[PDB]
């Protein structure tokens, strides 16, 4: 049931690609006639298969309405991890093609929704490290689901915060302050990301008002080595990515809660899914 064989898992298109790692739409088809399920499989890119399965005992451990439903391994020496396949595709995918079918109130059940997959995360004492909307999948109309898990890491026992010893390449327009001058990793550092990915979603992810393009027009470019400390020092005279148009003012003040310079002035996500509920009528 949880073991899927190699041979049998027929590559469709891929799904999307970080630096090591790789997401396809495969069909599981044994039966050679087309008819079997379609589903999303993460392998390694042409090692790191440590961090594969670290990431598979991450997602096998989660089970929650909006986290994507781990289905199982295959084995090649090597490892693959099999997910159930959404075929709304990520947020980024999905809003910019029904800009005009989600509104405020659809927009606002997907920020609860993401708040309470990352709560029950945080629960599980995990930091995610890489909340963006290309990793909040679309179950339907009605429904999203945390998808991807590859920088997951459990918090040091006894401890509030992960301390990454490698970040070689990280989403640092979606991270905060102690993140970027630290490399700490707080529950409080998940809860800017989410404010963030919020942003993206108030703006249906229209690629020209994305964070890395807003922040590429406020910072300037400079690429590689510099942008970190520019982006530190934006952070530091208190810049904001600014309140999307036609986002209310509660909605923004909510946003700017998880963007508090000091992890322990951010707001919880318990706070976030009761704010946005008491906005929801
Ligand atoms: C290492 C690559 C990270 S990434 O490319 O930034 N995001 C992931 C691709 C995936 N995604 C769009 C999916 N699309 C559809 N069904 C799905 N099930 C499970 C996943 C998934 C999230």
């Amino acid at each position: 049931p949880t073991h899927f064989e190699k041979r049998f898992l027929k590559r469709i298109r891929d799904l999307g690609e970080g630096h090591f790692g790789k997401v396809e739409l495969c069909r599981y088809d044994p039966e050679g006639d087309n008819t079997g399920e379609q589903v999303a499989v993460k392998s390694l890119k042409p090692n790191h298969i440590a961090d594969l399965k670290k990431e598979i005992e991450i997602l096998r451990n989660l089970y929650h309405e909006n986290i994507v439903k781990y289905k199982g391994i295959c084995t090649e020496n090597g490892i693959k991890l099999i997910m159930e396949f959404l075929p709304s595709g990520s947020l980024k995918e999905y809003l910019p093609k029904n800009k005009n079918k989600i509104n405020l109130k659809q927009q606002l059940k997907y920020a609860v929704q993401i708040c309470k997959g990352m709560d029950y995360l945080g629960s599980r004492q995990y930091v995610h490290r890489d909340l963006a909307a290309r990793n909040v999948l679309v179950e339907s109309e009605h429904q999203v689901k945390i998808g991807d898990f590859g920088l997951t890491k459990a918090i040091e026992t006894d401890k509030e915060y992960y301390t990454v010893k490698d970040d070689r390449d990280s989403p640092v327009f979606w991270y905060a302050p102690e993140c970027l001058m630290q490399s700490k990793f707080y529950i409080a550092s998940d809860v800017w990301s989410f404010g963030v990915t919020l942003h993206e979603l108030l703006t249906y992810c229209d690629s020209d008002s994305s964070p890395m393009a807003l922040f590429l027009k406020m910072i300037g470019p400079t690429h590689g080595q510099m942008t970190v400390t520019r982006l530190v020092n934006t952070l530091k005279e208190g810049k904001r990515l600014p309140c999307p148009p036609n986002c209310p003012d509660e909605v923004y003040q909510l946003m700017r809660k998880c963007w508090e310079f000091q992890p322990s002035n951010r707001t919880s996500f318990q706070n976030l899914i009761e704010g946005f509920e008491a906005l929801l009528k």
